[PDB]
């Protein structure tokens, strides 16, 4: 089984907005804005409304730049998660229930209070290259196995 996950940053030259989790699955970290996608929706439509909801931001295009899935060791089930690119967007940021959003320059992200895989991924998100990964964890924190191909080179 895998559960199906969107994941979206929304990036200005030199920036990327983030959100402060405030509770679930993954409090107390930064991270994009998401959730699950529901049966009868696509992975873009459940993007878009979880950006919205989460953020108060509105977007036209959203450009598909990776998918990775990750696998808990112990545990069975998979969350295959399928990440965005937004460059432009209408309305301002503003704090939810959910998420607190703000704005990290390039090299001030603030990936040691973020999920361990980001650091790895982000530069070809930052790049506009298109990718492909697979992730082993152990617990939340630690990284057993990572795996990242660019989809040109497959
Ligand atoms: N950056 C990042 N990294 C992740 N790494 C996997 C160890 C969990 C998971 C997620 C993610 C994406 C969408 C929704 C949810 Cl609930 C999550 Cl947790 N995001």
């Amino acid at each position: 089984t895998s559960k199906l996950l969107t994941l979206v940053l929304v990036v200005q030259p030199g920036r990327v907005l983030l959100g402060m989790k405030k509770r679930g699955f993954g409090a107390g970290k930064w991270n994009g804005f998401g959730g699950k996608v529901q049966t009868g929706e696509t992975i873009e439509q459940a993007a878009r409304r979880e950006l919205l909801e989460e953020s108060g931001l509105t977007v036209d295009t959203l450009h598909k730049i990776g998918n990775i899935k990750f696998e808990f060791i112990g545990e069975t089930e998979l969350m295959d998660v399928h990440i965005f690119r937004a460059d432009n967007y209408e309305g301002e940021p503003a704090e939810s229930d959910e998420m607190r959003p703000q704005w990290f320059d390039i090299d001030k992200i603030p990936f040691s209070q973020m999920w361990a895989d980001d650091i790895l991924w982000f530069p070809l998100m930052l790049q506009k290259k298109r990718f492909l990964g697979y992730f082993k964890f152990q617990g939340h924190d630690v990284i057993v196995e990572h795996k990242l191909d660019e989809v040109e080179d497959l």
